């Protein structure tokens, strides 16, 4: 069977968990708990993913896949349902670009979390923090437009990725109050939060 | 024709350029010079690229793709013959994981560069910087121990990504010596550095 390095905070892990739920493949995956940060290595994880990041997926044959987008691609090709990642043509490119937009939000969000929670306050750099927050805000604006119609078309790779990014803002960055100025996105997210796969994968 | 939002220092742009050379698709592309935004997002927007993604690829009919991994997939699917990303088989996820290893080297390398170059010295956090350097070192060790034959077998998505990551280490982090403990990787890099795709795309 498969083994996924996991913890319930990670929104990248959450993408994987949501895809597993949606595709009926939770039964294939043992969870290996990991607590970690860039200054607190997990030695067991590092033996499998030298980058020291989660998610990482150990296959039945012992090979390891990372990062999250590689794992999601692998898992999407294992089931016979409709794919969550379009296999060809225009949709493939469009939906993977929205997924990358969402990953960029997560990347900035995690960096701001680590600076605020781990770095000594006297070493915080406010202009850096605000630059990351502004990159998140600009991406949210594009998502507001996408929430008009494109986002809701399918609960697929793009929708999962965006949903996990918004859930992570709620969890670690409520001060960004993303709903206040993004009502269309707020409505979309309120709906997709009720999906069983989202309810089962919320952070602590 | 296509437009690539381009910067010559970025190793992520470099992967795209190398793949365009290697697949014979430079005759498709016009470059549009674009400024990296390490701290505050750029105040000058191109309306097709409101998030200032670099690389970003604007298709013949105006859709814009990003990030580099999405662009690489798109471009690889636009030519016939030998794909540089395997379409299926164990090799697909093996080569994509090796590419992700390389992207992780680049990610750690950029974080270290931007902190060292842009953040005030008194606010540098050495244990954080070393945690990122340790990702790089562990990843190099995996390449040397596990990936030499793989890299040599095909100058593909994995090899291009690794090559660009090593070029970026030489460019921004020559203090991080990597050739001594990874002699096979060093020899391979010396060889592939002479490919026209690599010579043409070296950072300034
Ligand atoms: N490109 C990767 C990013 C994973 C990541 O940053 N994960 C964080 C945990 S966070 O999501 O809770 C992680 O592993 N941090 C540890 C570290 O950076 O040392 C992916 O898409 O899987």
């Amino acid at each position: 069977s498969l083994t996924l390095f996991h913890n319930p905070a990670s929104p990248y892990v959450r993408k994987v968990m949501v895809l597993l739920h949606e595709t009926g493949q939770l039964n294939r995956v043992a969870l290996q708990a990991s607590q970690l940060s860039p200054v607190a290595p997990d030695a067991a994880l590092n033996q499998d993913n030298p980058l020291g990041k989660i998610p990482a997926l150990r296959l039945d044959n012992g090979q390891v896949l990372y990062d999250s987008r590689v794992i999601l691609d692998y898992l999407d090709q294992q089931h016979v349902g409709n794919p969550l990642i379009p296999r060809d043509g225009s949709a493939r490119w469009r939906r993977l670009t929205l997924a990358a937009l969402a990953d960029g939000i997560m990347d900035a969000s995690v960096l701001v979390r680590y600076e605020l929670a781990l770095r000594a306050p006297e070493k915080h750099w406010e202009q850096w923090l605000d630059g990351q927050r502004d990159k998140i805000r600009r991406a949210l604006a594009v998502l507001e437009a996408e929430a008009i119609a494109e986002l809701a078309s399918h609960f697929d790779i793009a929708a999962i990725s965006v949903a996990c990014a918004l859930g992570y803002l709620d969890f670690r960055h409520p001060d960004l109050e993303w709903r206040q100025d993004h009502p269309q996105l707020a409505a979309w997210y309120f709906e997709i939060s009720q999906r069983p796969s989202m309810l089962a994968t919320r952070p602590p």
